[PDB]
């Protein structure tokens, strides 16, 4: 007989994904309004990394690359992680993939049997639950408060651990509320996994977005429980070129190439080579990056003061460009919050996928002009 | 606990990719071997190709594209599978994908539920029974015989039929074998999917490397049943590009584009310009793809005939770039006799995984120098 899986039936497309086509259509209908739902720099990629990815096209560097990636990569991957978080991997415990996002899902197709459980602390980026399930597993969620600063209490968590719990989700800095969780907080967490044998999975993408604070690699602490996730999307403004890394136990690296091999066999082998740059090209790269955080950290305090003075609450975010903000005095919900947002002009992501009920996640990786745009319509509509 | 997945450890990584870097690896340690492993064209990618490339590099065409493509891909693609295979799909019935294998391997994450039975004809690609039973489904195998050139006898096929039948595998031109199958048997297969209700999966990726007969498409027979996957790699050249296409029914596309979605978000953007580019400039493409074939061609025709000189066995392929000769002479079984041939100075990829016992894979996707090279090894073997 002819059919979908029930696995694909159950699955809920990215939601931020679809929002964010909603309103880039809307414009083409030729709709005046303020995207506020971006997830991605508004910087093009750095010069050297372009010059990078024109030399291996002249160099013909055209040809299938290993499924893990290129070595050269592994092994400035392997310093990266040394070098910048304190992992003491090495190039054969590292992994390229097709984005952060690949790195997430085929972790989870090589870790998950059916029933086993993972936890997600909540808000919680749109994919997570989402591939969880698509491998078989159950999503355990543990609430973070706004109140706490949307930090996790690792006692919460450990009062959600049961003998089939096999991973645990921490992403610092935080989609969607921008976050950023402290030292002693990822240590706890990450004595928790040791202490009752799982996974802790480290979506680290946003390292390098910080404005406040200090970011804390968990997989110093227990470096045989961590998988360290990461990518060169957000820190380089390398979105589109789907190259991501990760790090960890050997066993599970391994297992991970090995899905890549049987699917996407390995990723692009221009977008590779640019990368080595990225990461081997230390003044250009951290250049491009303090030159793009300060834009950000502008733009954060300047949509920050504008919500203050309309009166609209939203938790002061140390990392990431996003903010989940509280919608109450615009709507009852998220979703009717967000439709009269829409219609006064501005786009924002709902933040019921992302179990962030009551508030909706705004992006400030745009434009100072329309951020003052997007606060003078919210103006009009309080 | 901690542990990796059971399916995951099920699993065969790639053995054609695990053979090449064997290869590959004893060049390094100064070893003189000719390999013949290669399932990869030796030229480079075409420059209007790389040129589309270096203008959408500078044209900062480097955000997140849309999960089943960029738009204009998709439109050449409606015109390609058109023009090109005699198809009546559209745009939306066209998906682009991180190479021929990501479009297979996200179809039978679609359309497979544990238990569900997909016919494969052997010799198979070493990746078709991976992918099905890491999606859950059972591998059913239906023999293809080499004196009758490795073409598929539709009542073997009609003889494996049961209602747990899902999909049937179909490749032409054929990896390992190279054969081309006739538009009478493609017809035939076509049917059973109609008349059993089944869905009809041709991997069509060796189109364009045929040297006598014509391809088919079976989707002209059977539109609703059947999904045609494709791509840029063996065409011009582009596999380390990483973008494969494919069409079909509406549903399962959209449901493929949903997978997409939660695994690796969309193909990096760059190679998919790079690619629209290929496929709208037929002038450049044509002129690259008939260079390429009678070069091919006259290697074939050059490692035929030492073949037979030999007194080797070997069906003559009739497309793509493989053949697969009777070991029989060198030793009893393919992986003894890929023992000896490595000893010999030859690489070549046993047939053990291909389901092609007694028989060694080799490519002649090099230069006409390693194909006399290697035969002269093959020789002194004898
Ligand atoms: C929290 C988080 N983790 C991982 C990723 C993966 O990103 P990509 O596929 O673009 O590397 C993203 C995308 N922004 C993300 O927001
Ligand atoms: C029979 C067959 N089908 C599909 C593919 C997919 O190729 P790619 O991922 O490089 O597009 C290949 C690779 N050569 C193949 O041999």
């Amino acid at each position: 007989m002819r059919g979908l899986s029930r696995r694909v039936q159950a699955m809920k497309p990215s939601a931020t994904v679809a929002v964010n086509a909603k309103a880039l259509e809307l414009r083409r209908q030729g709709v005046d309004l303020v995207a506020l739902t971006a997830g991605e720099p508004d910087f093009d990629t750095p010069e050297h990394v372009k010059e990078a990815a024109r030399r291996a096209l002249a160099q013909g560097k055209t040809k299938y690359a290993p499924p893990a990636g290129i070595p050269e990569l592994r092994e400035a991957l392997a310093e990266k992680f040394r070098r910048e978080n304190g992992l003491s991997v090495t190039p054969e415990e590292t992994i390229v993939t097709v984005g952060g996002k690949q790195a997430l899902f085929n972790l989870f197709q090589a870790i998950l049997d059916p029933g086993d459980e993972v936890i997600v602390l909540s808000p919680y980026w749109v994919s997570y639950p989402e591939m969880v399930r698509f491998a078989g597993g159950v999503v355990v969620e543990v609430e973070t408060l706004p109140e706490e600063g949307f930090v996790p209490d690792p006692e919460r968590v450990r009062r959600a651990i049961t003998p089939r719990t096999k991973a645990l989700v921490v992403n610092s800095p935080n989609n969607p509320t921008g976050a950023v969780y402290p030292k002693e907080v990822l240590e706890a967490l990450a004595r928790l996994a040791v202490e009752h044998d799982f996974y802790l999975v480290s979506d680290e993408i946003y390292e390098h977005l910080l404005y406040e604070g200090e970011h804390f690699s968990p997989g110093r602490v227990a470096p045989e429980h961590t998988l360290t996730v990461n990518g060169a999307a957000k820190a380089f403004a390398m979105t589109g070129w789907r190259i991501g890394y990760a790090c960890g136990p050997k066993e599970v690296i391994k297992a991970m190439a090995s899905v890549s091999s049987q699917s996407t066999t390995s990723p692009d082998t221009i977008a590779q080579w640019a990368t080595l740059e990225a990461l081997t090209n230390q003044e250009a790269s951290r250049a491009f990056v303090e030159m793009a955080r300060e834009a950000y950290r502008r733009r954060r305090d300047l949509l920050l003061e504008g919500l203050t003075a309309l009166g609209l609450k939203a938790v002061r975010p140390s990392g990431a460009f996003y903010v989940l903000m509280d919608t109450s005095p615009i709507a009852p919900d998220e979703v009717r919050a967000a439709e009269r947002l829409l219609e006064a002009g501005v786009a924002v992501v709902p933040g019921t996928d992302f179990a962030a009920f009551g508030h909706v996640r705004l992006s400030y990786a745009t434009s100072e002009e329309n951020l003052r745009k997007a606060l003078e319509r919210f103006a009009r509509v309080l």
